């Protein structure tokens, strides 16, 4: 893509280092390109570009219907050029659309992202920050997962990942270690249940709720967790989508379900 051809037309959301704005990719010159969604970041350090390069290389090698799919790159200040998604993120889509929406569409989009994740595993990456926020929305039927920001990839003849270089999603293993795995993500994805059958609602929000629990945190919720406390039932959350979550939560990693074995799960109720 050619940065003068990506016609600025407007900014979508500004982060800490880095900022995602809207374009339309018109190289005739006649208003009439396609809309895409741009990434770059502003005021980064070297640690962040490292990052970045990654970032646009894992979401290069991903093609699946329920990740945000890559269309290219700009100049390379690099851009990181992927499809517009017009809804906008599900944690702000549920909140405006609660009334609407039902079990049975809350179930389609955790089957759905489900899915999404267990194509992650087989290309051996741990997103390291699977949460409703991260999830955009396609339509009303079609949600995709995105901000691979903090993806790595697995080493090679390797399970897990030990990170040197957020806090309410992560499993105590990732709280104490800093181990983050497929296994870690199924925590994660417990949460994002969660998330789903509140309707991502504020007041109950994951944040929250593990805050009203409980000298910092992090140490104060991997002590909880260890000592066996989890987040609670949501309030009209059908029995069996409980029952996955407290699955998800395992202490363990290896007593974790898999998204391969959640999957069938979640679509059969
Ligand atoms: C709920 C959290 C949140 O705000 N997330 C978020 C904001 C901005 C950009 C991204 N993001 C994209 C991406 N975003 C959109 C998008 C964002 N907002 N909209 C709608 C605009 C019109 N209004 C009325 C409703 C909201 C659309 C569209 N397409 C994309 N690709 N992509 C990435 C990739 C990495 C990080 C963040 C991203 C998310």
């Amino acid at each position: 893509f050619e940065e003068r051809h990506l016609k600025y037309i407007s900014q979508l959301g500004k982060g800490n280092f880095g900022s995602v704005e809207l374009c339309r990719y018109d190289p005739l010159g006649d208003n009439t390109g396609a809309l895409v969604a741009v990434k770059q970041l502003q005021h980064s350090g070297p640690d962040q570009q490292r990052d970045f390069q990654r970032e646009i290389q894992i979401l290069k090698a991903l093609h699946s219907d329920f990740i945000v799919k890559y269309r290219g790159v700009s100049y390379g200040s690099l851009r990181l050029v992927m499809e517009y998604l017009p809804s906008g993120c599900l944690r702000d889509f549920l909140q405006r659309h609660r009334a609407r929406l039902d079990a049975s569409r809350l179930l389609l989009y955790s089957s759905q992202i489900c899915k999404g994740m267990e194509y992650l595993g087989s290309r051996r990456c741990v997103h390291r920050d699977l949460a409703a926020r991260n999830i955009l929305v396609e339509s009303e039927a079609h949600v995709k997962i995105a901000d691979f920001g903090l993806a790595k990839l697995l080493p090679l003849d390797k399970d897990y990942y030990v990170v040197r270089e957020p806090i309410f999603w992560y499993a105590p293993e990732s709280l104490s270690d800093n181990i983050f795995s497929r296994q870690s993500d199924v925590w994660s994805f417990g949460v994002v249940l969660y998330e789903l059958f509140t309707y991502c609602d504020k007041s109950c929000s994951p944040s929250a709720e593990f805050l009203r629990m409980m000298v910092p945190a992090l140490s104060r919720l991997l002590e909880l967790l260890e000592e066996g406390q989890r987040l609670p039932a949501p309030p009209a959350c059908p029995a069996e989508v409980h029952e996955l979550m407290k699955l998800c939560w395992a202490p363990s990693p290896q007593d974790r379900p898999s998204f391969s074995a959640l999957g069938p799960q979640l679509d059969m109720l």
